């Protein structure tokens, strides 16, 4: 059927190799998918190079701002096109893509946009023996051609993070998607073609990682940088590629979260944020939990009625009436989440809900689904409370004593983000100062302002985006100093 | 004499020695203890277990205080200070006494003041319930630094690490260059007898490679690494944390030119390219060892600059009116001799220097070398692309604006470049493009600590100073709370 | 032509009128209902109701998307908007069609997007119980903001304020000039069209004292009165809302001087002076009536001047190569001529100009005048100390740097200085001593919106500009949790 | 005793003197001369030339050294400071030692290190030629700071003002109030002492209305008016000042609500009451008058307090277990007593106090009231409306979060608030709804002085602390280069 193509200095070309894209809801293939090889993936970053030399590079940023704009404006006229190809991609339920990924892809565009309106730098006096003095003063500049890496859990979203600051901050790009979901970043390449940006600025490759595109993205002397999103090893993978040419990186990572729940929390409302928190995207978002501490004096209680909570979700179809649950990403990936399903019971979990795969009796039985899942009984040590399944999956487990939790919590290697519910106000404030991780949320989650730092600490990340920080990752900081 | 580590609150020796030399006459002035493998670990838990402690509950503050006392500390022993680092260098006392040493105590105090000084963020939202959000940062300490520095401006160097790292509360494990240990060890001393308690400050000497370098970059148990010193080593460093996913920070090597227009005061470009060519016998990593001159001032900049750099002294310490001392070490003199011979052999003619002084003395002992200038070199002459990091820079002429700055950005190197012109426009039009870090107009090293410092390209990744090292030393968490 | 004031949503005539004039031929434009203290009440009320209903109910993001649908609005209809403000002031049209009205629009747009990027601050602090507290700050609406505005830039200088007031969420009651209400009026109307909440932006026409103008000032249901105006007129506001302790915010009068270097850019300085003084015939807050030339170029420069004055065609708005319009209007050139006749008994030599240009047809009618240039005058004539705010310059010759730098600063205004140099180190260590709001070197009227602008003496209180309009427009709260 | 003025570097009398009165005994401290037209301008214009003296010169660094070596110099005089508050003001001397002198020499201290880590705004710019633009934007001092201060917290408050504008170069004329002359006193002993240069700080004694207070505003010597007082001297001082066009800085008075939620600590909430209500004998601007409580908790609450408040240690300074001292003056007492007498007249309940306490020795001759509550009392009541600044607090019972913040808000006032609840959201979405500068959450009088603080309404006007004193204190300037 459909057929994906690279976008290379201003044209879709197709490659010796291609791949299939195929639907996890009934594993139909949907389209094929043309993997750039190493003599493409030159050919983008020496067109990136040029770009930047070209008209881009002759942009104010205000014409700059308003073209992003446009690009935001393509995007949202092609709307329901965008929702169609995230959701054929990875299944996710159509209300999520319409009310989430989609309009936050917008939405990365045009704030990255507005704050390259806004953003200014810093100037310094200085005294000096003459008694003239001297100014300093700071410029931002384009750091050059960014290479973008991104996964299959929030496609479109994820890829715009980086692309809008990258381009907001006037660099050019080449840009390497998830081969589990090509389709939106394909349609986002055509919206940037017909918006008018000049040839090479960015550039679409699709491939795998290792001996495909990904790789060849990191080894290439002739990017700037490297931004990434994905698996802690693969970070670790990067940033040893990238070392030869100290390529500046900024890399978000895996996480294996907790949320926390206090005596004193509204207890419906907490119940109601979990199982959001383990199974929105079937559990496959990095900011999920999969690690749920409840303090024991409701913990049965609050066992009971996330277990019903779970029972009464909606597994199937995108567009099917309250569907909450769509399938996993692929067989494979299913593979290894069945494989961590069966090791809970090994290590000796109670299975309370869910963990195998639900009977359907038409299609969606050829496609990847799973039971949203829930146990108890495990150790802190267990493979299945430490490791990140990333599936519909939490462990819940008691505790007593705040600093406990606290360290229990704290007790991993990785530290991307933390949910705490509790009602009472220092409670709040003491707790979430002192958990180790890049972003903790009280008595919600997922909730994303773009102008915060957002990034994880440990495994789960190196450095910072998001506001002023993705417009300082993203540009040169040129220092300029006028002796007087 | 001989120079302990510092682990966990003590002066520990180590099985194995080195010899610290004299670099004015060859003379061993200590045994340093190599740490080993074992020895870091202890370091490493050390500063682990240090954050838990009295350190890890000091408000900021006390803890900024504290930091003073340190440079007090520095301070109430100034000379003796002064006279480690010109024993480990070699470099003009004079040079030592004004800035080297209060560089070192403004690291400390400057960075204590912005700790106190630092806030963070607050970002209300809207949320569909309409009651909205609340998001706040807090800069929380990153954990334990782990400090890697070169021999170049040793305490000055090492300080610029240790103080940020101190002030935003962590805990510090740091490896001074084995060429230049005094100030480091002094400086432990002075962290004790100021009672910061033990762990929080812990230094280890010893190589790379091998040695107690590369095991720090190893150890699982530090959360950054923040590193100066060549482009290579930094790669290396970062290879060996990428495991561990560690926060870094890296300045590393240059090839920095020097640009001076017609309308430039002549004169004063000829001290300017004087000092950036020689200061410290040209061992800093901003000196300029490339520089343009427009072709109508030429000859008359060569011919001034080789008059004023037969002028320069190069001596003891101590000697008066003392310029230049020698390199770092017979090692490092040995390196810059062999391109001091490609430069020859690539068809350089020499202006002035190019081999050793004679000086019928104990210097003859030393790593003495010759403030040297070249002419003739093309731009592809790997004397002109290569760091020497020695006293030396080649001149050649240029005709056009675009032009020099295509030559000056044409380099894997990037970071800094000083320009010499009287014009407003040009000065502006020309700084913003030249692909550094840093550029100097009419002047050359002049460093303010709350400014943004790093390089681009191969001279390094990330950026220190001011707000930025606040950053970087700094866990930033965002915080959510939902109204 | 009828102009009706706009409160709560809805257009309303008033008991009296009065005559909106063009000062080109001196015809009657429209009549202008003027706003009775009963009028200026019932807008200060449905401002403050306003705050209570749906626009206090907007995200940061929706009142920011309603606003740039004001933008589009005036764009939309963006001739009709040049015609108006054409009509009031006579301004040429291409003046109109590239400055005024596209900077109105730019007003609308920068503070738009400056609500949705702005955020405040977190301040973490230790206590006696080592538990700590949070400090937390956040920008509320200061309340109804009253906007009081002159007539040189008519809806420029209106939507410098009304822009920032409702980005801050604040409603608005504004009254603009006399002179000059037709483009307001318009505004009124796309405020009308893009749906924005009745109450949310009222509009009152009006003079001064014993009118509209007056009547808001002395409201005590307003939070803050924001002016641009003449320096008297400002002390006089700051008097009526002492009581209150209003909010305030003052752009004044200047007597701004331009100072040409010996290495100037001559020619770039002539066409520089020609502009800062003869734009909009001089009637702009920013013109340059003083004007300091160095001695040895200082008859080339007055010669130049002249002829590029003489140059210049004076007439219809639309009339080929048009450079200046009229007065605003008869009163006002009444004024201008008076100081015409003082500067000549005051001893001055005129260059050129000094009357009223003959036309022989309806534009004798009209308030024209000829660009004039003044030397021969002493520091202390009062043609060289008070604001004329006419075509009209004086050019005095200097010496040195430090004596026209003194003479600059001599003055009871400091609005702007212009300077003219292509010396590097003269264009910096010369601006930072001039004591005024706002230096241009080698350029003048460039206006970044990001910028802090203001004066200072006479010249005004306070800043606006970027952050520092989100400040002022705002209720900085400061909230401390005790943890 | 004698308390001198301080200009142009010396201690200086006046033909005309007045009392300071201690008010534990009503005994005599000293005499104090009143500062009159002639010597008031002296003072201004000896300011005015330091600016042009080595204090002008001094780098950011130096200043701020010199400003930590006046805060030094209060350190070594600590005791004498202690007791020249005390003496003043009858104020506890465990209060002044903790409080008062500790947060003063904080002010220093704070303001030098903000002037030595502050920067400003680089912004770049797009032009029609394509070469662009750069503008940038510096801070001077703004000139002569006129500072009047009220006896509230004598040293503190005063030095709130003096600390920033000295740490931002510019130089001063203080006016202490004539109630607490001494500590400010003595600080010119310091500042002289510290070799401060001379003019660079002055200090005049007197009253407001035709005496140096008065003077000091009139004069248009001064560049800013930094005042702290009650609300109708602050529309006064506005309206002086108002020709001029002076920058002003107006904290000004309050009437102060706490509020108790029923989800509060109870125990913590009546200890703060107690605190926030009779601290200083409920002589601080940011006290609390009104109270309200939850019903449901109302009885158990007002009882708490009584029994607190009937607790109150009520004598001498130095008294063991002393909690409250007398009232400033005689003269305050009339005014308070007036208040305890109409409370009674309008209905009010008197749960305690009410009166002055018998001691039978010298404190009887002193100025001492009693700690006072009253209930019952309608939210019209000139007792619950008007500012008392006395140590009393009238309780009233609530029940609707919607309504206690309705009747929060419904005052001409809005300095300051506490709320005391456990809930999270609560006090998040309450705390945000009060129309104040500063709201406290369960604690009370917690200051940083990074934070900004500032009333609204008839509370004040502008804003100080942190980067609003860095702004306030400095010409902020825009410097625009055409490149
Ligand atoms: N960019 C800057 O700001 C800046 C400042 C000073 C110096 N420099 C550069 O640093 C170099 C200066 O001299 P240098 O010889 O001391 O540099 P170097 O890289 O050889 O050694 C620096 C430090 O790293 C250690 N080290 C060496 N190999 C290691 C390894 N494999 N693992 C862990 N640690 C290792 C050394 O022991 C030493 O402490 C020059 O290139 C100079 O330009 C840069
Ligand atoms: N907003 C704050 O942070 C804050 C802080 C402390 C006190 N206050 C307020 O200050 C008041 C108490 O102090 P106060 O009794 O000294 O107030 P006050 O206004 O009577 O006197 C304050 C100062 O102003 C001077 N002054 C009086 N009239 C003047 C005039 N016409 N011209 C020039 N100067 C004049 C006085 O001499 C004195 O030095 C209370 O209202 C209190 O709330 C406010």
């Amino acid at each position: 059927p459909s057929q994906l193509l690279n976008y290379i200095d201003g044209n879709f070309v197709t490659s010796a190799s291609s791949f299939a894209n195929i639907n996890p809801v009934n594993g139909k293939l949907i389209s094929d998918v043309f993997e750039a090889d190493a003599k493409q993936v030159n050919e983008a970053v020496v067109a990136a190079q040029n770009a930047l030399k070209g008209p881009w590079g002759k942009l104010s940023v205000q014409d700059r701002a308003a073209l992003i704009h446009k690009i935001a404006d393509g995007i949202q006229a092609r709307f329901e096109e965008f929702v169609a190809a995230e959701v054929a991609d990875t299944g996710r339920p159509v209300h999520q893509a319409r009310t989430l990924d989609i309009p936050r892809a917008i939405a990365n565009f045009r704030t990255f946009a507005d704050l390259a309106k806004t953003s200014h730098t810093d100037l310094f006096e200085m005294s000096t023996s003459d008694g003239s003095g001297a100014l300093n003063y700071t410029v931002r500049k384009p750091l050059g051609v960014i290479g973008v890496i991104s996964p299959w859990d929030l496609p479109l979203l994820l890829f715009t993070w980086k692309v809008a600051p990258a381009l907001a901050c006037g660099n050019t790009v080449v840009a390497k998607p998830s081969e589990e979901s090509p389709s939106s970043a394909t349609l986002l390449a055509e919206v940037m073609h017909d918006a008018g940006v000049p040839p090479g600025v960015f550039n679409l490759i699709h491939g795998f990682g290792k001996d495909s595109a990904g790789e060849f993205l990191t080894q290439h002397p002739g990017i700037s940088a490297l931004t990434f999103t994905g698996e802690s090893k693969t970070g670790s993978t990067i940033m040893k590629a990238v070392a030869d040419g100290v390529k500046e990186v900024s890399f978000e990572l895996g996480g294996k979260n907790a949320a926390v729940v206090f005596a004193d929390a509204d207890l419906d409302a907490a119940i109601e944020g979990v199982l959001r928190s383990s199974f929105t995207n079937s559990g496959q978002v990095c900011l999920c939990s999969e690690r749920v501490y409840v303090h024991r004096s409701i913990f049965d209680e609050f066992v009971s009625g996330l277990k019903v909570e779970a029972e009464r979700l909606v597994v199937g179809y995108p567009d099917q009436d309250g569907v909450n649950m769509g399938p996993l990403i692929s067989h494979g990936h299913r593979d290894k989440v069945l494989s961590y399903y069966r090791l809970a019971v090994d290590e000796g979990a109670t299975v309370v809900t869910g963990g195998g795969v639900p009977k359907f009796n038409d299609e969606r039985d050829q496609g990847a689904y799973v039971q949203p899942t829930i146990w108890t009984g495990l150790s802190d040590k267990a493979r299945c409370v430490t490791e990140e399944i990333f599936g519909p999956v939490c462990h819940i487990s008691p505790f007593d004593d705040e600093d406990e939790v606290i360290n229990r919590v704290n007790d991993s290697n990785y530290g991307l983000a933390c949910a705490i519910w509790t009602t009472n106000l220092s409670r709040a404030h003491r707790v979430s100062r002192q958990i180790h991780v890049g972003l903790v949320w009280v008595n919600t989650w997922y909730l994303r302002d773009l102008r915060t730092p957002f990034g994880g600490v440990k495994l789960s990340g190196l450095g910072r985006e998001g506001g002023r920080f993705s417009m300082d990752f993203y540009s040169d900081i040129a220092n300029i100093c006028i002796k007087i």
